[PDB]
């Protein structure tokens, strides 16, 4: 039995494409409370947040879009996951642009000083706001929350509140394949660990597994904190998605991430952000996208692929 | 061609089973198999074949449901006692006997057909275990049931059911191993786990592979002694995306070239004895193509049971033209 | 930095199926020439090649389709390599059906009699004129240039030209999964190793690369040409292709084939044909296959997944 709260963050000023506010609701309507129910998990119903809107928020620096109205959703979203982790909940939150695991991380660590982090993406969203090309806050949530970042990254208007509260050797990627020059640098200048799609072709999905908890947990028991962008997973199984990259996850793999993370007990936190559904072509690509994060979550939560989570006793006898 | 790097002989029956499920049209299984060119690919890999037809099947007119449950129990039973006997008749003839789907109860005949090979061995690959008993089912269909009519350890979980009193268990629990796991009812998970039956679920296929996975399937079947071989092969075992005319699909499934492979490793053991290829249904595809590419599919899959590689090879060519 | 050559073959001839001598349009739309720009590539396009017509070109041995017309635009075609690999430029062709590798590795052996070959292809493409079921010259170019397979070519109208270069030990595939029986006696006979589908499906990709650099450049350092037909690609990811075969490469084993290749330093040359829009049922799947041809020139050229391939060593400071 797992306690678990949901949290719905209808979110879109982390980038440019609209209709990934509406990505909680698809979430749900797939069947989540539902799901988590049949696998046994007490859970809590936060809603869907109304984020404080800001009028005022224009273009800064010719270069971050949308900052003041970033910066505040998250420090609201902060507040949220920290009741929800302080009551002893494993915090589940449905995004939403990924620019809220700033949000997220922030909130959680305000209760778990020793927490890691698993961020699986086809990106590594840790371009500062000064390596940055589009400026799109989504592909730059990383570069708050590291602490050896924190002098390369500019205090940007909305930001003050939010405090670097993760080491380099503390965040583990899985999925990589469209990474920034700039990302690059910081990935291998930073010894930050990263296990990209290549990595996985080489490797296998499972010494992938055993080798980021070996450089996360190894040395002793930790909260985790899953950051799953939706877009980790192949455009062809996720296609309501706002920055699609071909050559990602296979249904199997992304199953097999969340089902090894189950297996640690430690998980603590997951953000399940990107889902799109607007972006889909027709209805059932958007219904796919949806379905295919209720997978995640489940798996994250007990779900397995050998039919062990609901318990039997005894076989009837004749 | 007059040349091959071997001659089988195949016998291929035609079983349109429907009466072990609720879902319409998997009778019509062996037609869309023998459509896609079953018989031609067969003889062009130098088979000699001996096609027994497509079986008649009459539904018993006053068969009533066992414990409200258990749909069509004399009918299923009666089916695989026939079944049994022509399939015995294939094996003791020096066939290789291929079964053409139809739903998977039809190997509760196939197996004790084969058995009557008494040291047998089985390879279920599926995306289930169909290993409930009719007490544990929640459906009631046979086809989620026949290993547990065929296992001899379970012997004491399984009520007699009405025309089934024919059906002596063959297999030991240690005789069959599962390939392409992903969709298991609790308490067929319980019988994998408490009667040690072995399996590589779609988990331990994405963390071994299928070469190491069909090296640790031979290990535990055919390793002690050379044993003849049944695969029992459920369509459903592939993903939805290559084979999507079938009755219950599952997600996460066996890529073409894993399928391809466990077939292929089933023929370099030269110990194939018989080959079901069941859950075709060409009216659950939602077109032609989709139809077309399961029923391709199934063929690919009989066709490398007997040879037909990646790499070619099947066929001896002599000497090369010279100018 | 790499001086790269774009010759627009537009062949057709080596085949029936009408289309594919727009296919070096198609990759160029999609945007090829920007795409190797930014990885820092000096660039000359020769456009697409106008090949002189025979309209007098019967039939040899009332089997062999346009023996003349293949012939020639072949002998025109190698002269434009011999001048590219001259010139200092690695050279791409684009194709065009895949008999176009006589004139590519024709003018290529020409400067680089040391150069070993990477056929990455569903097919062995090594039918003599005298075992061609089909009489399409698509699936008979490597009968051609193999020094060992002399004696059982007969001399073609228009191939007289033609030099056997490439010795059996210098050529490996990649991708076989539909082997003639007289293309597997020539590959088992004269000792011609192979990676097929089950050697991957066994192997790994990683595996594979290792073994074949071990065979071609496992004494001594030599050109590298890269022969890629699209059609070694599953149908799925490239559908877009006159003779597709089920169970091929994914896009993550293509692109690792080329980022191997690219990370010996090695390539000289590349091929990548049988690219024919016409063939793909919607506007999207002619796209897709021409996005991935486009990816492989890409990988090949430098383009990682992981983002490395341009200079980076000093982030900006706020
Ligand atoms: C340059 C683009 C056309 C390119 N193909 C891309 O995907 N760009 C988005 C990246 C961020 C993606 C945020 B995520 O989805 O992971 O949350 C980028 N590195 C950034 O900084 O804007
Ligand atoms: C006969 C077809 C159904 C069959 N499955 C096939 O693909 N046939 C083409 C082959 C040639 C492939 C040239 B390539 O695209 O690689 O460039 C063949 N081996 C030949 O010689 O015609
Ligand atoms: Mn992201
Ligand atoms: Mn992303
Ligand atoms: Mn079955
Ligand atoms: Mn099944
Ligand atoms: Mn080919
Ligand atoms: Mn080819």
């Amino acid at each position: 039995v797992h306690s678990v709260a949901v949290i719905g963050a209808p979110f879109s000023q982390g980038q440019k494409r609209k209709g990934v506010e509406h990505g909680p609701a698809a979430i749900r309507e797939a069947g989540l409370m539902k799901r988590l129910s049949s696998l046994g998990c007490h859970l809590k119903d936060f809603g869907d947040l109304s984020f404080t809107p800001v009028p005022k928020d224009d273009l800064y620096n010719n270069l971050i879009v949308n900052p003041r109205s970033v910066g505040l959703a998250n420090q609201e979203l902060a507040e949220v996951v920290s009741r929800a982790v302080s009551d002893g909940y494993s915090c589940v939150t449905l995004g939403g642009d990924h620019s809220l695991a700033i949000g997220t991380i922030s909130g959680h660590a305000r209760h778990c000083p020793d927490l890691c982090v698993v961020w699986v993406d086809a990106h590594a969203d840790i371009n500062t706001p000064l390596t940055t090309s589009s400026g799109n806050l989504h592909g730059q949530p990383v570069s708050f929350l590291l602490r050896e970042l924190q002098d390369k990254v500019p205090q940007l208007p909305g930001f003050s509140w939010i405090k670097p509260c993760i080491s380099s050797a503390s965040i583990v990627y899985i999925g990589l394949r469209d990474v920034d020059p700039p990302e690059h640098f910081i990935l291998k200048n930073y010894d930050i660990q990263y296990f990209s799609m290549r990595d996985i072709d080489r490797l296998g999905i499972q010494k992938v597994m055993e080798r980021t908890f070996d450089l996360l947990i190894g040395k002793r028991q930790r909260p985790i904190h899953l950051s799953f962008d939706i877009d980790a997973f192949d455009p062809t199984l996720a296609p309501a998605t706002g920055t699609p990259v071909v050559g990602g996850l296979t249904y199997r793999e992304g199953m097999y991430i969340a089902e090894e993370i189950h297996n640690t007990g430690l998980l603590s936190a997951l953000d399940l952000v990107e889902v799109n559904p607007q972006l889909a072509t027709s209805e059932e690509e958007a219904k796919t996208t949806a379905n295919l994060a209720v997978d995640v979550i489940a798996s994250s939560f007990g779900q397995t692929r050998e039919g062990g989570h609901i318990v039997y006793d005894q076989l009837p006898t004749p």
